[PDB]
DNA sequence: ACCTGCTGCGGAT
């Protein structure tokens, strides 16, 4: 049993005196790897996936042209990070050759991302390095220009942190861009994925390699975690102070000032910024100082070289404290860093893995994580994450099936530089796995609408005869200047593509002391998945229902610190004291009462997360004005349904039946605004939008006048590949009407109660559904 | 009172 046996004598040579011995994870994806296989690499953090991705390309290439190996990262930062990581294995493969007297190889490496300087790209296509380090975006860049001539003789592709694209029209544009280079190769490459948080195997396996098949290398995993929930205030809901935010940032100073280098990570760029400003105002009053900053800000709207001094002096401790979004949630690996704080509950409970995990990356180590609640609510929300990260029950990922903007796309990046086969891009597309299942009517459906079909663009030429497919002038700078599958999205600062008479664009789309409808906020994407929905509403009943004994043993194998205990024990009490019953898995609460307008607030209280209570808002709207007269649309959120309704009022409103639900959703989201938004988003995407300037993005304001311009063409044809496209997502990628079907068949069972409650005031969990 | 998510981002003249 040696698993470095397979390799050279000095690339065994070193690994030696470098590590006490390989892990598991390596040892199994080296003989998978070895023996030519697709493999899927799934292991804790601290497991060295890099090295078991890497090590046997490396060991061919030390052995005695073109680009070789091409790694694909999601993030810059780990791109850069892995760069300067792959010094130590390949500075040591020359240590050892030259010991021994032979010479030393020579292995190049190289990082192209939109960071990237031109004289410098140019460089890299005139010599270009023996392993390429990119991104999605930026590979898809290389192969619809001249650059793909460095890529035909990729033998490997390595897809690192897989689980972060497999679910996204990013990672079926990185399904066509990986078939596009298998095309461009005698053979295609052999591709190696990697992913601390991979559910289902069999489905990130089936992303990763399409219709190959993939070896899972998954062997035993133990991960330590020390995490914890630490609360700075005794009361959450009676303050002593303006704010939660000084006694929280004071805590976070303690714990950096308490260890060498702390990542704190916050939900946006503008709280990155606000915390790293009041960070060092707190560090400079307890020091007497007016040098190093403690703290400093990395996100996506930091330039390169603020970013890469960042990253540099975090790379050698100089730095104790960086304020990061989920621009270094990923695969760095820096040694210094002994704590990761997260600020309110992370987006999702393998994202916590994945930014706890920075801390302690090394083998064997343990990671040390401190989550801080922003409100009374959130507090339920990182205990159930801390829970759930601590079992490792992460979220089932699904690949998006049939995303036809996406193939649009690259149906008009394929065909920027040459003429392709209708037949043959029909082949390769459906070796991917988000379209194995195409039917030829869709793909021949897309690429009318991108040839033939007047406020859009058509940018190919369709010979049908022969079955080829040209491009008009400018496709290859069309394609170029995407941006690729990532949307523009952007808010309302009071109006832009203005109404006149901050907000979100849905909210936006529905238009001194009067009731006022609640601004609906979609925070981002998708919202909560239904099982984490369910394992949040079981932790509210359970813990809600416990002596405080067996309450006080509960919070503290979560890590629970400060006040947590004190204050999620008030909270559930007065929860309770407030409706009798707090809400659960099992049990559901419509929560009455009457604004001091005097109108009526009919409030359901549902953990079961915002893709099921978006279409079940969309259901009771078409109810409203239809059995009530009433056409303000309900506003929905993770945590409920919000419903007002003018004095004249039961739960009767929320139930419907299993059948029922799906038409009713149907009919409903072509006129509802998430379709809207989605719609522009896909046309943008498939580039069908006229834009203000060839070789640059719309602005939004223009995109939303002539996608919705289009739009109000396009209702007129149901068949509209775009209207497809957008509905398929709504349905299929933003809602979970499987979840919200059997929702109603279990309260059709009676195994989800419901319970009707007039309330003289909002309780807390209606407190915090209303804005915050 | 939390004050309303991120990721990435031309090329050929
Ligand atoms: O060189 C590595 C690094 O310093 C750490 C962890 O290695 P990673 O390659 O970053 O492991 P992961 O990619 O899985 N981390 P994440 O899931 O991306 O977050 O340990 C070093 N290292 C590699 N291999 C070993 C061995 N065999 N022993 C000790 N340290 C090792
Ligand atoms: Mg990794």
């Amino acid at each position: 049993a040696d698993p470095l046996g397979r390799f050279s004598a000095l690339t065994r040579e070193w690994f030696t005196t470098a590590f006490a011995a390989p892990t598991p994870a390596q040892a199994d994806a080296w003989s998978a790897i070895s023996e030519g296989n697709n493999t899927l690499v799934i292991a804790p953090t601290g497991s060295g996936k890099t090295l078991a991705a890497f090590l046997w390309a490396i060991d061919r290439l030390a052995d005695p042209q073109g680009t070789q190996v091409l790694y694909v990262s999601p993030l810059k930062a780990l791109a850069v990070d892995v760069e300067r990581n792959l010094r130590t294995p390949l500075t040591g493969i020359t240590r050892v050759a030259e010991r021994h007297g032979l010479p030393a190889p020579s292995i190049t490496v190289g990082v192209r991302s939109g960071d990237t300087p031109p004289n410098q790209r140019r460089a890299m296509i005139a010599n270009p390095p023996d392993v390429l380090i990119t991104t999605p975006e930026s590979l898809f860049l290389m192969l619809t220009s001249a650059a793909r001539e460095t890529l035909t003789s990729v033998r490997t592709v390595i897809v690192d942190e897989v689980h972060a694209v497999a679910a996204t029209k990013r990672g079926a544009h990185l399904a066509l861009s990986l078939e596009r280079l298998d095309q461009l190769l005698d053979t295609p490459a052999q591709r190696i994925g990697l992913s601390a948080t991979v559910r289902p195997p069999e489905e990130v396996a089936r992303f990763l390699s399409g219709q190959a098949p993939t070896t899972i290398v998954c062997p035993p995993a133990a991960k330590t975690f020390d995490l914890s929930v630490q609360v700075p205030v005794p009361d959450m809901a009676n303050l002593d102070n303006n704010s939660i935010w000084p006694d929280v940032e004071e805590r976070i100073v303690d714990l950096v000032e308490a260890h060498n280098s702390s990542i704190v990570f916050a939900n946006s760029r503008r709280l990155a910024e606000r915390l790293t400003s009041r960070l060092n105002e707190i560090h400079a009053e307890r020091s007497g100082i007016e040098p190093p900053l403690l703290a400093r800000a990395h996100h996506g709207s930091v330039s390169k070289e603020q970013r890469a001094q960042v990253e540099d002096d975090l790379k050698s401790g100089r730095l104790r404290a960086v304020v990061a979004t989920s621009s270094l949630e990923l695969g760095i690996d820096m040694g210094a860093v002994d704590l990761v704080i997260q600020v309110e509950a992370p987006p999702s409970v393998a994202s916590g893995l994945q930014r706890v995990g920075r801390a302690g990356h090394q083998v064997g180590e343990i990671s040390q994580g401190v989550l801080f609640p922003k409100h009374r609510t959130d507090l339920i929300g990182c205990a159930v994450t801390v829970q759930r990260m601590q079992t490792g029950d992460i979220e089932t990922l699904r690949v998006p099936a049939n995303p036809l903007d996406v193939l649009a796309q690259h149906t008009v990046a394929v065909a920027a530089l040459e003429p392709v086969d209708a037949d043959a891009w029909f082949d390769a597309v459906r070796r991917s796995a988000p379209f194995a299942t195409l039917p030829r009517s869709a793909f021949e459906a897309t690429l009318d609408l991108l040839s033939g079909k007047a406020e859009l663009r058509p940018r190919l030429v369709y010979d049908r005869d022969t079955g080829t497919l040209t491009a008009r002038p400018g496709a290859q700078r069309l394609a170029v200047t995407s941006g690729g599958a990532i949307p523009d999205r952007g808010m309302f600062t009071v109006y832009l593509a203005s109404e006149t008479e901050e907000l979100d664009e849905e909210m936006v789309y529905e238009s001194p002391g009067q009731p006022a409808r609640l601004p609906f906020w979609r925070g981002d994407s998708v919202g909560r998945p239904a099982e984490l929905g369910a394992a949040v509403g079981a932790f509210t009943g359970e813990l809600a229902s416990l002596d405080r004994k067996a309450f006080d043993k509960r919070c503290q194998k979560m890590g629970f610190a400060g006040y947590a205990t004190d204050n999620l024990h008030q909270l559930l009490r007065e929860q309770r004291e407030a409706t009798g019953v707090v809400p659960s898995d099992t049990t559901f609460v419509v929560e009455r009462f009457r604004d001091e307008l005097g109108d009526w607030r009919v409030i359901l209280h549902s953990p079961y997360g915002l893709r099921v209570h978006g279409p079940l808002a969309l259901a009771v709207g078409r109810r409203l004005r239809e059995r009530y007269g009433i056409d303000e649309k309900p506003t929905a959120s993770d945590d409920g349904i919000i419903v007002r309704l003018p004095d004249s009022p039961g739960a009767d409103l929320f139930v419907f039946d299993a059948d029922e639900i799906e038409p009713i959703v149907t009919a409903e989201v072509g006129g509802s605004a998430l379709f809207a938004s989605r719609f522009r988003e896909c046309a943008a995407r498939a580039l069908l939008l006229p834009r203000r300037h060839p070789g640059k993005r719309s602005p939004l304001w223009h995109q939303r006048q002539r996608a919705a311009q289009l739009l109000d063409i396009a209702r007129k044809y149901p068949d509209f590949p775009i209207v497809l496209e957008a509905v398929r997502e709504c349905l299929q990628d933003v809602y979970d009407v499987p979840a919200l079907i059997e929702l109603m068949h279990k309260i059709a069972q009676r195994r989800l109660r419901i319970v009707e409650v007039e309330t003289a005031t909002p309780s807390p969990f209606a407190a915090s559904l209303l804005f915050g």
